[PDB]
C-alpha cells in the first residue's frame, strides 16, 4: 500500500553526467559510448543573450576550446557538430558505464524522471511530466541546465528531455536528446512565455484508479456520463478533452477495479463541480495529474484491497 | 525556482541490493563489505506468524540454508548472525561497489529516501519522512521488505531505515540498520496499530520558507507571536510543539528571507484558523510538513526572489 511521487532509480543515468566547458561558461552534459551531449548554449558568451547565431559562434571554435570533466578525469575532445540545439562533443574515450539506451521524444502528458545536476554531479532526483503548455514543473537553479530527463524500462534507459531554461512564471523548458525543444520556445533571449496550460484529464483518471486500488472509495458515485458530455464538463474546467484512445488506456485499470472509465468520468464531474469538501484523496487535496495509467500499474498492486 | 519532493541519486545505494532466500521466504538484503544484511523474517515459515522464536529458529539453520544473489552472482554465505530484528550473512566476496557508508538512527521528523526493491532489484526511488508517531507513509508492496533508506552527504551514505511490514492502516514499520524497530512495533502477527500522529511544525514552517524563496508572499501577515502563544494554537491542531531548538534551526532560513521565525509562526497560525481560502502553497493546498529545514537549504536557491 501508499503512493508516492516514485522517480526511476537513478544510477544508471548518474554513471553518464559529466561537465562541460567552453571559456568561462560551464553546464552539464551526457557522455554516452563516445560522445558528450550538452545545451548548445555553452558556447554563448557573457555577451550572447539577445540574438546570438549559433552557427557564427561556433564556427569560431575548435576541438580545444571545449573543457570535458568526467569525474577527476580531463577528456579529450576530438570532434564537435551541432544538432538544433544541442552540441555533440566527440570524445577519445567510450563510457564505460553506459548503459542500453534510446532517445524518445515524448508527448505532453507523459511523465519522466529528472536527475538535478551541478557541475556534473548529481544533486537530486525527481519525478514530472511534460505539460500541455510543453513546459515542466521543475526544481532547477543556475548551473542546472543540460541535466536529462528519463524513463527506464527493462534496464534501457530512454532519456527524454535535456534541460535548458526557465521562464518568467518559475516553470522550465528544453529539448528532446536530439536538441529539439518542446513547445515553441527558442534558446536566445527574448520575451518566451509559457501558454495557457490545462489538467492533463487521463492522468487524473488514473491517480483515482490508484486511490482505489489502494482502498479508497469515497468519491465514487452512482452515476455514470456519455464521453460527449464528460468532455463538455472537462472543457468547462480546463481539463484537456478524453479521447476514445485514452479510455482504451484506462481498460486495464477499469478491469482491475471493476470501475467502468466512464463511471470513474462521472465521478471526476462530481469532484470538479462539487470540490472535494475537506477530504483527501491519496493524501492530496487537489486533483493530481503527473501520474500516467502506465504510472499507476507501475507502483500499485495488482490486487485490489477490495 | 521549483520546488519537489526530491530523493537523493540512488546510485550508490542500487549497486548494494541483492536477493536473500532462506526456504521458501525470499526477501531484500544490504551488500557492504563482505556483510549482508536483511529482515530476520527471512528464516520464518509460513506457518511462523503468531509468535516465532527467532533464537530457535536460527539455531535450527545452517550457513547454506542461505541464498544470497547479487545480480547473476550466487555469493557464498561463510557466517551468520542476528542482530535485533536483522540477520548478517558474512559472505566470502566483499562489495567492489561498497560506497563510504554510515548507519544511522534518525529523529523522528527527519526525512530519508527510499529505494523500493524487489527480489534484489530496485523499482523506484522517492522520499519521506518518519513521522512523530515512527511510522513511515512509504510505498511498498509485497516481497519489498529489506528495502532500505537513507541521505547522502558528500558521498558518504548514512541507511537509517530497513523496511520490515506494513500496518493495518496501510502505513509502514521498519528497523534501523542494525535491526532495532522505530517506535513499539515487533516482528511478530499481533494486534499492532499506528499510534495517533502529529503534524511536523518545524517542517511546514521550512516549506513556508521554501515559498517565501521561490517568491511567493501571499499567506504572511504583520503580526508575531510569543512562543508559548503559538504551541498553544499548534496544540489544537495537532502540530508538534516548535522548541527553542527549531528557532534556532530554521535561523538560516530566517536570514535569508529577513522573516523572523516567530514572525513565519504568526503565518502559520493564521493559515491554521482560517484555512487557505482556495489558494495554494508551492502547488499544494494542504501545509506540507516532509521537508525538513536542511532539506529546504540543499533544493532552494541561496538567493531569495525577492
Ligand atoms: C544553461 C543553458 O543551457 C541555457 C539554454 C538556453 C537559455 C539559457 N539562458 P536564457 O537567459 O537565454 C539565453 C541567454 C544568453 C544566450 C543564449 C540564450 O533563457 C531564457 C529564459 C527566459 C526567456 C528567454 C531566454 C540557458
Ligand atoms: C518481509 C519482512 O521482512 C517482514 C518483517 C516483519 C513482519 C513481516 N510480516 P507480518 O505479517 O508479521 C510476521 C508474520 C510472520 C512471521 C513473522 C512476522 O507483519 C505484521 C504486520 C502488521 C501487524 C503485525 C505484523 C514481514
Amino acid at each position: 500500500s501508499g503512493f508516492r511521487k516514485m522517480a526511476f532509480p537513478s544510477g544508471k543515468v548518474e554513471g553518464c553526467m559529466v561537465q562541460v566547458t567552453c571559456g568561462t561558461t560551464t553546464l552539464n552534459g551526457l557522455w554516452l559510448d563516445d560522445v558528450v551531449y550538452c545545451p548548445r548554449h555553452v558556447i554563448c558568451t557573457s555577451e550572447d543573450m539577445l540574438n546570438p547565431n549559433y552557427e557564427d559562434l561556433l564556427i569560431r571554435k575548435s576541438n580545444h576550446n571545449f573543457l570535458v570533466q568526467a569525474g577527476n578525469v580531463q577528456l579529450r575532445v576530438i570532434g564537435h557538430s551541432m544538432q538544433n540545439c544541442v552540441l555533440k562533443l566527440k570524445v577519445d574515450t567510450a563510457n564505460p558505464k553506459t548503459p542500453k539506451y534510446k532517445f524518445v521524444r515524448i508527448q505532453p502528458g507523459q511523465t519522466f524522471s529528472v536527475l538535478a545536476c551541478y557541475n556534473g554531479s548529481p544533486s537530486g532526483v525527481y519525478q514530472c511530466a511534460m505539460r500541455p503548455n510543453f513546459t515542466i514543473k521543475g526544481s532547477f537553479l543556475n548551473g542546472s541546465c543540460g541535466s536529462v530527463g528519463f524513463n527506464i524500462d527493462y534496464d534501457c534507459v530512454s532519456f527524454c528531455y535535456m534541460h535548458h531554461m526557465e521562464l518568467p512564471t518559475g516553470v522550465h523548458a528544453g529539448t528532446d536528446l536530439e536538441g529539439n525543444f518542446y513547445g515553441p520556445f527558442v534558446d536566445r533571449q527574448t520575451a518566451q512565455a509559457a501558454g495557457t496550460d490545462t489538467t492533463i484529464t487521463v492522468n487524473v483518471l488514473a491517480w483515482l484508479y490508484a486511490a482505489v486500488i489502494n482502498g479508497d472509495r469515497w468519491f465514487l458515485n452512482r452515476f455514470t456520463t456519455t464521453l460527449n458530455d464528460f468532455n463538455l464538463v472537462a472543457m468547462k474546467y480546463n481539463y484537456e478533452p478524453l479521447t476514445q484512445d485514452h479510455v482504451d488506456i484506462l481498460g486495464p485499470l477499469s478491469a482491475q477495479t471493476g470501475i467502468a472509465v466512464l463511471d470513474m468520468c462521472a465521478s471526476l464531474k462530481e469532484l470538479l463541480q462539487n470540490g472535494m469538501n475537506g477530504r483527501t484523496i491519496l493524501g492530496s487535496a487537489l486533483l493530481e495529474d503527473e501520474f500516467t495509467p502506465f504510472d499507476v500499474v507501475r507502483q500499485c498492486s495488482g490486487v485490489t484491497f477490495q
